[PDB]
């Protein structure tokens, strides 16, 4: 009677096409073959096929309903037999994908289920560049979903068949349009679609309609819903959301059933004040996060997603651009738990410095970025965390002049869903940036060149001589080895083999400074929250890496900009953080020792001695200078005040 | 007037002889080159020479005193260069060497320092094979050390130069040899020696000498030290030192000094009763630790070896076997801070499962291990930690025998230190047990065949035929991949790609149950503290990776038997840990849930509805069965008693 969702992750036997004898070994999903080659740095690591194969049993209870096998992402293109005969094929490396495999498979043996995924280069499928990992396989899960002949279809480019259309929304009340796709196989006849709304064990709405379904039907139905006096989804202030099941029902007998979220809200951004949710000012404090780790590349497992997220709150984040690509469900769903407002986006990306185009123009590559589009928006047009639609990342003209496709996209994008703006992420002048709702940059003044100042330049005078963008900073950051450290701060070279922590300290505080003032910037997103994958770069303290994160790849360590922001942006968690502790050695005659806190002073002592009080400045920070060492292991300790104070402390070495 | 000692680790240009145009690139120390090809699992990776090249500024300042290059290690062997002209050579990758450069540098300007590495394949250097890396460079630090031109010596197999020789060690006294290296380059004369004994402020003794030293003299001094009622190194329970100051005194001016630690204790292996310390039975706790990590490799900093010490202690550590050779000094010098007897040994390392041999019986290859022997042994001589040297590890006698090589090795090391005992890791039957003082072995029952039960067999039987033996279990384990997770307890393939982390937890449970019950085995060492990296392995959930760690390689996660070991051994910190929270997935009926604690009975709720309270077993668990889950989510709660408790807490899912 009830839905099944059955997990195909395990053991599955795996040999890439280039290994011509056929034999295989065992593997788990979520899987890529590239966690290894690629994370070493081989710049040419493998892109191409590889074979996943695993033998089914199909339930002879199973004859007489639907079977499908759903994919959450393989990357890139997957051709997906069953009994070794061709059934279907994917091409987009971050999208769902479902195939019905319902009158494909023999009913009570062992059927086979080959996938043949392929990350091969193509010129037809976006990504075609890009400063990250093209990591090959099925590295998110596979569902075999198991539903009653008439159903809430799952065949609308995979998206759970129902969009909860948010038409207007206002304290006073909300209306919203449920479409509903139905399918259905049974005899010609009816079934009874239900729209419940709710909140815990409370009834907010209830809606019925009666459904004529000839036999192959699949078609949409539109319940309206009005709500009266809602609680609105009003991000980390009250993440609320109401629940909605949406049921098929039969001679009083559910026969299907399906979950979405209903997190209402509305908005607005204003290009001289910035992002307004629920009518009023949010300032958006925002990161970007790729969906990759150490060792274990993009094959990330569901703590993986918890992990980032706790990270991301405890450092204060509101905000996050889910970079360079439709990400995955799970982690969607924890923003709209958490209430952190998001951008999301088609892997639409430009060279940057690098060589090649994000765009070529042929027929093939615009229409599969179209499909990848629609992707997205259907798949994900339930999560009220996202607030805006990403189109593309620094393009740019010469060549192959995408500025009229990506006006299709934009067109495209308000067709499928008129209730959130577009926006892009920018590294250039000129008419790409007019065409999104908003727009944004991604600006490294102080690390490619030049100083963080020229960034307060750059948006003032774009502000003022183009009143009517909405401006965001997309991408703002600077590179850090933890194992980098030197007593003085001097500007690295970006593309060199030093990383010196300090740097990116400096860089985060004098550009959130600058941020900070002008409220005119709807968003800022850091780049990045965690150092990534990309195989291709040759510097800080290993290659392979981009190590822009506030915290190492692996999750371990926090860089000491991460405790600036948390000082911050969560100022309601007391702390007190020495900065430079990972500075062991000193050897400047004058020391300055700065320290970040949620106090409005604290005080230093050096080997047991206090050297006194310090105030707080207005970015929680607290400096002593022409500190004194002796020569040798000094204690140095940082204390906020109290009764029951909080305390940090370190020993360096002064010579 | 004070000896100086100056890090040398920043900034070298460095270039493979493979890349023959010249051009190199900036590296710091401490640095190998294996950090990424070897650990993603290559198996021929680059094993070869490497070259580093300083420019070292010869301070004016700086004539007339002795200059010296200390490498702190160098894998495997270090061609050294002072202006490109050849100065030395060193064979070994584990232990200190130093060359003096006085009268080959030119003062007042840049010096070039060239240091040609090389980790290629040697059959002259141990170890021949093993499974782990041979990490290619400097890969610990180096220094520039400046001293007087009469001084404590720092050229005798570039150890302190001091051997505090521990004679008699009782309760009413010690008695002392202070070995003292003297190195003289001045003109003919005098210096007064000063051997001083503290603790803290106080002073236990003062020993004085007037010495006459020709020039170029380089003698041994030799101070006895009586010590009456002393304070004793007693492992965790109070690993106190004395502090020694060793000084060179002209006209009434201290010249040069030298500190070494003065840990004063005495031992006993009884084979019926096990270890004794300090005249008091003491169960060793032991685990293994290689020294190297995630994504760095050998290149381990201080704050590693800090944390890997923090992380043993959290866990009840209070025995450490070093394998598979002479470690970082500040690595004995943390278990002689925090009390854990130590079992230091050679890379003499046999092939165990695999091919080719640990032996080759050639001079060079002998002359080489003895070397790297009396390396091991003076250069760590000081350290209380110590309490066993080790001479091999895995030796087999077909091909080429080393029986009577080990006798050699035995009888230098009883020479060169009769204060510690020998031992040996075995995998073997036969003679090459027979040699060393204790013997130990490497014992796989339940996870390389067989079951858990036959070490119990092997343990008594042995003891029984040879009631001589001084028997131990050297490394006993079994792998764990925290992502492999299974509802059921299924014995696993140990070479295959399925490690799932119950087994690992049900081998350590029943394996200390053997141990625990059999005081006559006098200590055991888990192998291995740490996942670590060897490039050949192709097991568990990644190939390149030895998986039996009770900790993960990146030092982030702690497997569930890391908490059995914990409850067991770590009593005095009250803890619960709930065990197979990692699998999330739950499909039996009947669900087992297990709890490690140090409270004497915990109780279970799932869903908030308590389901009772279960004793604590002698090992620390607490059992609860038949648990009934309900269809989808369930949270599982495990609490302590008292008003205030402990808790630990996860969600599963039942299908
Ligand atoms: O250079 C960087 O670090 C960033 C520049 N903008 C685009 C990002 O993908 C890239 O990673
Ligand atoms: O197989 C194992 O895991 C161990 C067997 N004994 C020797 C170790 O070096 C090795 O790592």
């Amino acid at each position: 009677s009830l839905r099944q969702d059955i997990l195909l992750n395990n053991n599955w036997n795996f040999r890439f096409s280039h290994q011509v004898q056929g034999d295989t070994r065992r593997v788990d999903l979520p899987h890529t073959w590239n966690a290894q080659d690629a994370l070493a740095g081989k710049i040419d690591y493998k892109r191409g096929i590889g074979n996943y194969e695993k033998a089914l049993y199909i339930r002879p209870e199973w004859k007489g309903k639907r079977l499908f096998l759903r994919f959450d992402g393989v990357n890139s293109i997957a051709d997906v037999f069953i009994n070794r005969k061709h059934i279907g094929e994917h091409r987009g490396g971050y999208g769902a994908f479902i195939f019905e495999i319902t009158d494909l498979v023999k009913y009570g043996e062992k059927n086979s289920v080959l996938v043949r995924a392929n990350n091969g280069e193509q010129l037809d499928i976006m990504p075609l560049v890009g400063d990250f990992n093209f990591y090959g396989g099925i590295y998110r899960d596979v569902h075999l979903l198991i539903t009653d002949e008439t159903c809430i279809s799952p065949l609308d480019y995979a998206s759970p068949g129902v969009y909860l259309v948010q038409e207007v929304v206002s304290p006073q009340e909300a209306k919203v349009c449920a479409k509903v796709n139905l399918s259905n196989r049974a005899a010609d006849g009816t079934a009874e679609l239900q729209v419940l709304v709710t909140d815990g064990t409370k009834v907010i709405c209830k809606e019925s309609r009666n459904v004529s379904l000839k036999q192959g039907a699949d078609i949409l139905e539109q319940l309206p819903l009005l709500i009266q006096k809602p609680r609105l989804w009003n991000g980390c202030e009250d993440p609320f959301m109401y629940q909605v099941s949406i049921s098929l029902h039969k001679d009083g007998k559910q026969i299907d059933s399906v979950t979405q979220p209903l997190g209402l809200r509305y908005y607005h951004t204003d290009p001289d004040k910035g992002f307004f949710l629920n009518g009023k000012h949010l300032p958006l404090h925002g990161v970007c996060r790729h969906q990759d780790r150490a060792e274990v590349g993009n094959a990330l497992r569901p703590q993986h997603h918890e992990e980032d997220v706790a990270l991301m709150r405890e450092m204060g984040v509101n905000a996050i651009r889910l970079a360079h690509y439709p990400q995955a469900t799970y982690m969607y769903d924890l923003m709209d738990k958490h209430g952190i407002v998001t951008w999301a986006e088609i892997p639409f990306v430009g060279p940057g410095g690098y060589a090649d185009k994000g765009f070529v123009d042929q027929a093939s590559f615009r229409e599969n970025g179209k499909q990848q589009l629609i992707e997205l928006i259907r798949q994900h047009y339930n999560h009220p965390s996202i607030c805006f639609w990403g189109l593309f990342n620094e393009l740019k003209e010469v060549g192959d002049n995408p500025v009229e496709y990506v006006k299709e996209l934009n067109a495209l994008a308000k067709q499928e869903d008129p209730t959130r703006p577009t926006t892009s992420a920018s590294n250039q002048d000129g008419n790409l940036n007019f065409i999104t709702e908003n727009i944004a940059w991604n600006r490294y003044d102080g690390w490619y060149g030049s100083t963080p100042k020229t960034l307060a330049t750059f948006l003032d005078r774009t502000h003022k001589k183009h009143p009517e963008l909405r401006i965001g900073i997309s991408e703002y950051g600077a590179g850090a080895s933890i194992y980098h450290q030197q007593d003085s701060l001097k500007q690295p070279s970006a593309s060199g083999w030093w990383h010196p922590e300090n740097w990116q300290t400096y860089y985060h505080m004098e550009n959130w400074k600058i941020i900070a003032e002008r409220p005119f910037v709807w968003g800022t997103f850091v780049w990045n929250m965690f150092d990534f994958g990309a195989a291709h770069r040759t510097e800080g303290d290993r290659p392979g890496i981009n190590d822009k994160g506030l915290v190492t790849f692996d999750r371990k360590v926090r860089k000491d900009a991460f405790y600036f922001y948390k000082a911050n942006w969560n100022k309601q968690e007391p702390m007190i953080y020495l900065a430079e502790k990972r500075c062991r050695l000193r050897y400047q005659p004058e020391q300055t020792f700065m320290a970040f806190t949620t106090a409005p002073e604290a005080e230093l002592f050096v080997n047991g001695v206090s050297c006194g009080k310090q105030k707080a400045d207005t970015y929680s920070t607290v400096v002593w200078k022409n500190v004194k060492l002796t020569s040798g292991e000094n204690i140095i300790r940082v204390t906020t005040p109290g009764k029951k104070p909080l305390t940090d402390e370190v020993t360096v070495e002064y010579k």
